[PDB]
This record gives C-alpha cells, structure tokens and sequence, in this order.
DNA sequence: TGAGGTAGTAGGTTGTA
DNA sequence: TACAACCTACTACCTCAT
C-alpha cells in the first residue's frame, strides 16, 4: 500500500551542548519589566554586531559568542553574567532557535546565477527564495514581463530532542512579491487606486489600501508636520532616504489607509500586495502559468525542499550538522502511527448506494413529510434560459428526466414537488439597488403558495452590476424560507449545454435543493462504536474585539441531521460562560428525547477551537445525568501538510488516511489527484474521552462523507463543519429556537 | 453563488510546551 | 512571559464520467 509521511528532515548528526553567555537586561528605560521588550532589545542587540544570534529564555538572553557589552542603546543596558555550557535536555527551544538561526546563516552566503543571492533571509522561520524552482527542475527566476514575481517562502521550525538529534519541519507556500512600486507604476500611469499596498519599512499590523492622490511633492511640508523625509532622517532611516534621485524628488504623494488613521508617505515606499486578484486582474496568462507552480502536490514541493536542503548542505558550526533530502519513511520514526479507515457504507431509500451518485437513480433516504412548492427568480433580460433551466431542475426532480428525455440514472418522484410552470409563480428581477433586491424577494414571499426559491443571480465574478446573492441570502434566511440559488453562467450552461456538465450542475442543485427543507440525502448504515448522537459547537473570532456566539447541532449513529440549536444567552468573551453550556445540553437532551423517546447512552462532542477548561462543567453535568461521554477538538486549519510515497517516488495522499498519536490525529479526508495541489489534512484532538481514536475518526471520516449538499465531500466533519458554517452564517440563523432545516448549504 | 477542494494574500488570539 | 499554532475573511482556477 501508500504510506504516508510528513515534511520532516533528520538532520544527519548531533547537536552538541555548546558554549553560550547569560545576559541580563536591566531596567533602565521608562518600561518597568524587560518582558514585553525581550523581543525588541533582541533584535537591537542582533542589529548592532555583524548579526550575531541572541535567544530569549524568560529571564536570561543567550548569545553563542561573546558579544561585546555594550550599554550606548537608549531605553536598555545589558549585562553579562556568566558563560557556561547549556544542557540541551532542558533547552529544547533554545538550541532549537539555535539551528534555525545557523540554517538561515549558512543560507544567507548562497548565490545562484552569480550576482543574486538565492534566499532574502531576516533571521526567523520564513526564509524567501528570490529564484523559484520549476517542474523541470530548473532552480531558475521567474519573473513577469509586468514586473511580477514568484518566489517561494520556506518556513523552517526545526526542534531539538533530549539526545541531541534536531529534526526539520518545513513548509514549501510560495509567496507573491513585486520588484515594482507603486510609484514605479505611477511612472507608467498605472492607476494606483483600488490596490492593497504594503510598507515594507512600516511593520505596522493594518489592510493598507489607496485612498487618493493629489499634486503635492514629496520635497514639500504636508499634513504629517514637515516635510516626511525629514522624519524619514529622524527615525533613523538615513540609509533609505539617502538614495533617492531628482527624479525621485518630483514624487507624487499617495496616501494610505491603514484602517484607523490616514497615512502620507512617499510612492517609492509602497509595494502592494499582489494578490491572485491582482495577478488575474492585471496579467491572467501570468496566473494561469503560476498555478502548475503555486497548486502543487506532494512530487513538486517535495523537489523543492530537496533542491532546499541540498542547497544548505552541511555546517560545520553545529558538529557536521548535515540534512537529509528524502523524506521519512514513515510517521513511525517521526512519532505519529499510519492508518488508513474504511470508507462509511451510505444508504439511500432502497438501502445502500454504491457511491455517492446513485441516490438520485433509486432515491433518498429522508424525505421530509410534505410537499414543496418551488418559486423562481431570474433576471429579465435572461427568461427562456432561465425557464430553461428550472424546467430542467423540475423535470430532474419530480419528473426523472434531463431536457425532456427520460433516463435510467435518475429515479422519478425524487422530491415530492408541486412545480406547475403555468400555475407556480416566476418573477423577473432586473439587476439594481439592493432595495429591488429586497422588494424582489417580498414580492415573491407574500404569496403562501411557495415552499423553496430559486434566484437565478448574476456570477460570483462580474464587478459590473454586482452580486444579488448575499441580500437574498439574509432575506430568504430571515424570512424562513430557504433558498438554493444559480448563477447565470450556470443558467445558460442548463440551457445550452447538450452533455452531462450541466447534469453535474443538476446533481449538487438537487443535493442541496433537499438539504434546504431538511431532508437528508443518505445516512450511515452504522456508525462504528457504541453512541447514539454527536454535538458540534464553534467560536468565530472574525477581526480584534469579535467573538462570535456558540452555535451547536446534533446528530445520530446515523448521522442524520436531527436540530441545530442556538443558544439564547450572549457569552462573555472567546471562552463561553456556563449557562450557555447549561442551555445548549439541557435542549440537546430534549431532542434527542423528542427524536427517539430515551436518553443518550454515548456522546462525542465535536468541538472547534476550545481550551481544555471548561471541562467540569461537562464531568459534573453529566455525572449528574451520569451518561459517558466524550469530547474531541476537530482543530480546522492547519500547517502541517500530509504526503504519501509510492516506492520512492512521492504524491498526494487518498482520502481516509490518517496519522495518530495518542490524541493528536492528523488525517486527509480528502481526494485530489495531481495538478492540482495537495490535500490539507485535519488535525483531532481529545480532551476527555472513554473512546480510542480509531473510532472517533471513523466518526470523523464518515461524517466527511455525509455532506448533505454536495455529490463530494466536505473536508471537515460535518458536525464541526456544519456548526463552522453557522457560526460564519450566525445571522441566518433564527435566534434561539430549533430547527432541521439546513440554511446555508 | 453548484459544489467542494486547493492555493495564495492580508489580518488577530492564546494554548500548550 | 512567548509564541507556534490556531483562527478568520476574501478572491483565483479546476474538475466533477454512473
Ligand atoms: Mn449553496
């Protein structure tokens, strides 16, 4: 079979316990403690000579060689104490540090074409190449002819062992940078408005953007209080604004903003973020070439970092300190165990499917009781694609056939719905202010002889007349009437399109038209282990000061869908209060008592982005009700990356393949074949639990399989996923009470 | 938004070592 | 205390074959 590994580089030696120098910071300056200025001091200290390393251990700062005591810098003196060799089976971070520091200065002396130097590097974990490596394995530059360039930032964050071994991690994620400013660009007229920017001399935290330009030089005193390259010599930045020409001194001035004030500085600062809206934007066959290069699997960025490590080599300063360029073989050796899980069995209404396509041939499992009444919008200059279209989406799902024509594939009486086109209600909508969006859709919902919308909406591109998407979204959700949409470029892919890929298209609509009035497409035949629902709760921290609500659902050893809950009460802060919990479990209790007449014998609770505190709420509470349970954290976003190698030669992973150890579980759920990328995989933890983790990941990866809205699957568990997507869609939601019907699918 | 994945890029907290 | 993981938002392609 494929085992799996991970972006780990043995390094081939030993670290040794070297020779370092404690310093002590004194507290000169007007800052009280030398705690929060530990990392400022430090990067002052290793600015002043020749950039020599400098560690931070909560107390005691180490340098490797004696650096001489120096106490000219303004706010902090510092002084030696004592030189002694520093056991690494104590200071893992600190030799840690060490190796990275060494890494970085043995790469900073490469050169690659002879005058460019290889790796820009700042003395930290991101090392940017400036020269990109290929899929010819050509380590050769490669830049736009718009000035564009791609270049590949490494990050290194190798950790020390007990013994003295010192393992790599890497991650290949190749970065967006321009040689181009935003004055060079003006140069050529280029318009600098609508352009996220990014000083690259101000490390100010902010979504710098363009605000306007006005004819004023930069020679000339403005709003800041002076001329700004006055200010430029007074925050010892003499090196920079040495070097501008006369030229340069007929530059425009071209403010920012950066998101709480106005900002005046020079054009030739500024470089903007060249992101992939502005690489489509401005140069889209640059774009379409980069992304063999930026969407890479496991082959490519496994070249990379063997072109990487065979170009750091060995050094000498850390005892022959050498990296290997293969991979592990397996996890095994790394600390993590392999394993590859089942995929779930799914039935449909006539028992199991064969995969994921056939519930449309013999039909679902869950049908909701009822029937549903269909009720479209469309543009009015687009009317008979759009009658098109719905006659095809209605004809699929009550009628079981494709542009008229019945076919084996597809089951009649699918969904039990009551679509009389000379009958139903259609309103043509024209694209304008969102005020028509919102009498549009109440000009549709005053009549109560609809059960389900579809919008027929303007494409998620198009900046010329703009989205009608999100208002009718709130609306439909709002309104309690919810609401599977289309964009026009798949209305005319119904309509004019003569294959499957628009039959593709009709699959996922019918998929989500019956997630949307609480149907549920197929189930579990089992769910492995002993249990009889889940519980899946979220936080969302969108900006600074944002914590979202909690947001909880329920499911079974089947897996359907019983209720998403909202709890009522607000809660305090990122870590939640008590009575929401209280809230949340008392009606978790109820519905699953309403749902199967019995209490709960099994429990997981899935989880996302909790601490482990908050844990006796849950062992006291159920001790009380005395159920067993569990508590697994599903962590969504991750930079570990999985790998799986094929007799030496190294690809993307299958889908259900996981890697564990103890209660850390990272497994790829899903399936992408080569060109392109690769699969990020989850990461599972457990906080308190009675359950191996072989079946809570089994939970885990068929509950990636049972996404209710798509023919694919979902990355994450849909427990976790699910409330992920309620607790982004925490407007839609109606507040406080239950609900079946799945909104945002 | 068909629909999910990849990828980027900006931006914040705070948990476990 | 730090700080590496964790979150979050937005686009761009790309393929979906029973
Ligand atoms: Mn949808």
């Amino acid at each position: 079979v494929s085992n799996l590994t991970v972006e780990a580089f043995e390094g081939i030696g030993s670290v040794n316990p070297m020779l370092f120098y404690q310093y002590k910071v004194t507290g000169k300056g007007k800052y009280d403690n030398v705690y929060k200025i530990i990392k400022s001091a430090r990067y002052k200290m290793h600015s002043k000579n020749r950039f020599k390393p400098v560690f931070i251990k909560d107390d005691k700062l180490y340098t490797l060689e004696k650096l001489p005591d120096i106490e000219d810098l303004d706010f902090a003196n510092i002084n030696f104490v004592k030189s002694e060799v520093l056991s690494i089976e104590d200071n893992m971070s600190i030799y840690g540090e060490v190796v990275e520091y060494y890494i970085n200065l043995k790469l900073k002396k490469v050169k690659v074409l002879g005058k460019y130097p290889k790796y820009r590097i700042n003395y930290s974990k991101e090392i940017l190449s400036n020269t990109l490596l290929t899929r010819e394995l050509k380590d050769e530059f490669k830049k736009s002819n718009k000035g564009f360039n791609l270049k590949r930032k490494f990050r290194i964050s190798p950790v020390v062992n007990k013994m003295g071994k010192v393992i790599l991690y890497l991650s290949c994620s190749a970065d967006f940078s321009t040689n181009k400013n935003i004055y060079e660009m003006l140069k050529e007229g280029l318009e600098v408005e609508g352009l996220a920017v990014k000083s690259e001399w101000s490390n100010i935290s902010g979504n710098l953007v363009i605000e306007s330009v006005l004819e004023t030089k930069i020679s000339e005193p403005t709003s800041l209080g002076q001329s700004l390259i006055d200010y430029y010599k007074n925050n010892n930045q003499g090196y920079r604004v040495k070097d501008f020409t006369d030229e340069d001194l007929n530059a425009n001035i071209v403010n920012v903003r950066g998101n709480k004030k106005i900002y005046m500085y020079i054009p030739h600062a500024l470089k903007p973020i060249i992101t992939r809206e502005y690489l489509a934007k401005n140069d889209p066959e640059f774009s379409k070439e980069i992304e063999q290069l930026i969407k890479m699997n496991m082959n490519y960025r496994y070249e990379t970092l063997k072109s990487f490590v065979n170009d750091i080599g060995v050094i000498e300063e850390l005892n022959n300190l050498s990296f290997k360029n293969k991979y592990y073989e397996d996890v095994k050796l790394l600390g993590y165990s392999s394993g590859k899980i089942d995929e779930p069995v799914l039935m449909g209404a006539k028992g199991i499917i064969k995969n994921k396509m056939q519930i449309f041939s013999n039909g679902f499992y869950k049908l909701p009781e009822g029937k549903v009444r269909f009720g479209v919008l469309y543009p009015k200059e687009f009317d008979g694609v759009s009658r098109k279209a719905i006659r095809a989406i209605y004809d699929f799902s009550k009628e079981g056939k494709y542009h008229g024509e019945s076919n084996k594939y597809i089951a009649e009486h699918l969904i039990n719905v009551e679509f009389n086109p000379k009958e139903c209600i259609f309103e043509g909508y024209e694209l304008g202010d969102i005020t028509e969006y919102k009498k549009a859709a109440l000009k549709l919902n005053n009549y109560n002889n609809v059960d389900f919308v579809i919008a027929i909406v303007p494409n998620m591109s198009d900046e010329e007349i703009e989205n009608s998407y999100n208002p009718f979204k709130k609306i439909w959700a709002e309104l309690n009437l919810p609401s599977q949409m289309i964009s026009v470029k798949t209305a005319e892919i119904f309509a004019n399109s003569r294959d499957n890929t628009a039959l593709y298209y009709l699959h996922n609509i019918v998929l989500g038209i019956l997630g949307k009035i609480g149907g549920i497409p197929w189930v579990v035949k089992d769910m492995k282990g002993d249990v009889d629902c889940f519980v899946g709760l979220d936080v969302g921290t969108r900006e600074k000061g944002i914590h979202y609500p909690a947001c909880s659902v329920v499911f079974d050893k089947y897996g359907k869908l019983i209720n998403y809950y909202k709890p009522n009460i607000p809660q305090n802060g990122e870590k939640i209060n008590t009575e929401i919990l209280q809230e949340i479990f008392d009606k978790v209790l109820i519905s699953y008592e309403e749902e199967n007449g019995a209490y709960p014998k099994n429990i997981v609770i899935h989880r996302a982005g909790f601490s482990r505190e908050d844990l006796d709420w849950y062992e006291n509470y159920f001790g009380k009700k005395n159920i067993k349970f569990n508590i697994i954290e599903v962590k969504k976003s991750t930079p570990l990356k999985i790998a799986s190698i094929n007799e030496g030669n190294i690809t993307n992973p299958e889908k259900g393949s996981y890697i564990l150890r103890g209660n850390k579980a990272y497994m790829v759920t899903t399936d992408i074949k080569e060109n392109l990328g690769s699969p990020k995989p989850l990461k599972i933890e457990k906080s308190y639990g009675d359950i191996d983790m072989l079946t809570a990941l089994s939970q885990i990866y068929a509950l990636t399989q049972i996404h209710v809205g798509a023919t694919k699957s979902l990355r994450l568990p849909i427990t976790t996923g699910y409330a992920d997507k309620i607790c982004k869609a925490i407007e839609f939601i109606p507040q406080g009470r239950v609900d079946n019907r799945l909104f945002f699918l």
